[PDB]
């Protein structure tokens, strides 16, 4: 069973220890900190943490025992806040005296601001507030898969757009492959459910069920897949005997789209010669619901692309759009799903528009670029200490690090707000409190062991629409 | 609960309606596939095929559930439910496979078989497949073994070329990434793949994974001392960084205690505060419990530099055997912030061009340790080999004409031990031919059982550095 007190640094065991005397709160905050190309974060992952994690009774005299057995040998010494864990279970049957204020979930907001801010509620417990740091800092990770497949939506949007005059299927063009390349089954559901967040194509499956309890939607699933084919799928076949393998597939998948990888030899031949002459017949015929669609996994990902389409597009009947650019037989589409990435996909899409190829012939699929090819260094997301009551006496606080004044942190109590323009700010030193501003847009999600505040998934899929998604 | 019908990639779902018709036999197998990382630690398997492949993991509400979410997720029913209630009714939940794997721990070059996968029973061709995804993940525990083991070698390389000797080289580089991962899991799965080269770490997670799943005769696996972090110093204001340095101190006089100390001016508090206000306090420590000074801050090569040479003219520093210098042993450094493998190096290169000892520093890495990693780092790689079909085994392969390093491997594999004792990978059977000695693999996995383990300690031995194997 999962064990708060072993969830922390080790270091912050001995932290109580470490703070002024006559301390009665610990106040922080959680920041994307600003680095003075990812201007502004979808705050998400927070409330799967508070359910899973933090709330209800944490503490017991047995998890209390056995973080104290452990502490003992990690240390070599007998540092560990016994009376203080001790306490939480008498006075609170186990729940943590914490109150966290959040943003709600899906907001996009700019980097340099208050996400979430972390207070003690009991006096007695100012050493809980960075206790549990380590666990809420990890929220990081859904934050930046999040953003980072919302920025490559964008990308894909205005490359949708101006080669097909729409954003038709747009939530279908960024495929999760990542599960296997990830680093755990948990990671893999909280990344792929920060995905889904901007997209509705996965195969990552463990991203559903999180989804349903920690989050919900109206609809039955928030993801969807269709039947598609493995290197094994088609090498089993034996090398001679591609064509049977992918007329099998096919056939046994005639009245659903598919997806056939055809690079298992040699791409270009299966394009031209098998999908183009042996098994054309097979493919003219399909439903414009069940297209084929052609799969390439190797190679220069944009030069392997429009070589494919090239090939493609003398083999089929192609017609030229309203806008100019040129589609495929709605028959027929392509996934690329090989190394691709926010950079390599702006090259892709890019070098599709100069080719005069609409974005609308084809999906991408990324895998440890969409999921795991991510770290916190990216938007920097970091979780400070700005204010601190001592000797009844409270103070601003803050980090400013001569070598480094990127590393800054912000001073005071903080509260969110919405501009005169319409933008948002980050009062610090209580200034909020001057009503100066619109009212905080932080909201209280936990207090005394219970969440306090909810959102569906329906609602942060809401929140974090593109803006020429609303455009619409 | 964990269903393993729901833990694999959505497609698979689709593949037992794809392979040739009256297959009973599906082989694949693992490799880290072709800074240069030229060989490999095997580690973590063991704790996957604990956690989710053994014993009873299907159920007839398991088969349900997966039946409910696949078709509302293909919009349509492609389940195959038969099969997985064909595995429930005649092994009782229990998965027809058998796994052979290199014993954890081992040291293996690159582009050889790790472990292989194929079902034991006809019916379950398609199982063999359908547990890639989930099995795959050890690319993550393997590749952070690896990682740091050769951070490892890099510290092991400058501390015996400054120190003489490897003396503490088990503890210089320690773990900060628990809270710079993905998860709670993957920090568990992280640190001990970090503790199969160190034993210093702060990410507590990885000690119980490892007490669970491996086991070792000490009860910790690793350790960790008492220090501060950015609040326990700010919290007393700015006008107050030298009351919060000696209350800590005061508080740990005993123990061996790491202070940050570039809140506000790194170099301030080294030659004033430190050098000056409290260096009363430091030079009383004892030998077994030295003040630790952490900066945290700005170019970490530069930073270390000027650090170091601030604190040999406050305090009285000594010159090893080997010419290089060393700080009084009641005090020492250490670097947590922005270390990888690549500053890793150019620090300690640094450190030696201007005479400093190894001993003097330890390291710290959190994102660099445990999360800026990915699967292509090590090219590792699941793929099928050999099938058969209508009673016929084939070698099977894949071959990318526009790619020839995504080659896989031919038949059914076996590892061997080279004349000169190293390894090869034998291709289509050719170890039944016996003129290779016999097969490396172990069976791991059978038919619902683990077969064969090892304990931590096994795997650190296994892990050990050539240069560590030599004394
Ligand atoms: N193709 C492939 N691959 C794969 N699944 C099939 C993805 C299907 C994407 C099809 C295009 O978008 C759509 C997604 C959903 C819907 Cl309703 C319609 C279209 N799965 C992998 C591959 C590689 N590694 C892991 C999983
Ligand atoms: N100090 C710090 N950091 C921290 N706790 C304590 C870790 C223990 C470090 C022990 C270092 O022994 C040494 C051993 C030999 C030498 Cl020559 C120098 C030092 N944990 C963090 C920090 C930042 N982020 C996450 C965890």
């Amino acid at each position: 069973e999962f064990n708060i007190l072993l969830a922390t640094d080790s270091y912050k065991v001995t932290h109580y220890k470490q703070y002024p005397p006559n301390t009665s709160k610990v106040y922080s905050y959680f920041e994307c900190r600003e680095k003075k190309k990812y201007e502004e974060t979808v705050f998400y992952g927070l409330q799967y943490i508070l359910n899973k994690y933090l709330k209800g009774k944490v503490v017991t005299k047995e998890k209390i025992q056995e973080a104290k057995d452990v502490y003992k040998e990690h240390f070599q010494d007998d540092v560990f806040n016994e009376k203080g864990w001790n306490y939480i279970l008498e006075k609170y049957d186990g729940h943590l005296p914490i109150e966290i204020k959040a943003v709600p979930e899906g907001f996009v907001i700019p980097r340099g601001n208050v996400l979430f801010t972390v207070e003690n509620t009991d006096p007695e417990c100012y050493w809980l507030t960075n206790w549990i740091e380590t666990i809420l800092v990890q929220s990081w990770y859904p934050i930046t898969v999040a953003t980072n497949s919302r920025e490559q939506k964008k990308i894909l949007a205005k490359y949708l757009l101006e080669t097909s005059g729409n954003l038709d299927g747009l939530e279908y063009k960024l495929h999760d492959f990542g599960y296997r390349g990830v680093s755990s089954q948990e990671t893999a559901g909280i990344g792929a459910s920060a995905h889904l967040v901007n997209f509705k194509g996965t195969d990552t499956v463990a991203g559903l069920a999180l989804i349903k309890k920690y989050y919900g939607t109206k609809d039955p699933v928030p993801g969807y897949s269709v039947p598609a084919a493995e290197h094994s799928t088609i090498t089993a076949w034996g090398k001679d005997h591609e064509k049977d393998a992918f007329e099998h597939i096919v056939t046994q998948f005639s009245s659903v789209p598919v997806s056939v990888v055809s690079d298992s030899y040699d791409i270009y031949n299966a394009c031209e010669k098998i999908w183009g002459e042996d098994l054309r017949h097979l493919i003219v015929s399909r439903s414009t619901q069940a297209p084929l669609i052609i799969r390439p996994d190797s190679g220069n990902p944009l030069d392997t692309v429009l070589k494919v389409l090239e090939i493609l597009g003398k083999k089929f009947p192609v017609t030229e759009n309203s806008k100019g650019y040129k589609l495929l037989p709605p028959y027929l589409r392509v996934i690329q799903g090989d190394g691709v990435d926010i950079n390599t996909l702006q090259e892709i899409v890019e070098g599709m528009k100069q080719k005069m190829w609409s974005i609308e012939n084809i999906a991408f699929g990324s895998g440890g670029g969409l999921l795991q090819k991510l770290t916190r260094d990216l938007l920097n997301c970091s979780f400070k200490c700005s204010y601190v009551v001592t000797n009844g006496l409270g103070i601003n606080v803050f980090k400013d690090p001569v070598a480094d004044p990127n590393k800054r942190s912000k001073k005071g109590r903080l509260s969110l707000h919405r501009t005169p323009a319409g933008n948002f700010v980050t009062l610090e030193e209580g200034k909020g409190d001057l009503e100066e501003y619109g009212q905080d847009l932080l909201h209280t999600v936990f207090k005394n062991g219970k969440v306090t505040k909810s959102y569906s998934f329906d609602e942060i899929r809401k929140n974090a629409q593109l803006n020429i998604e609303l455009e619409a």
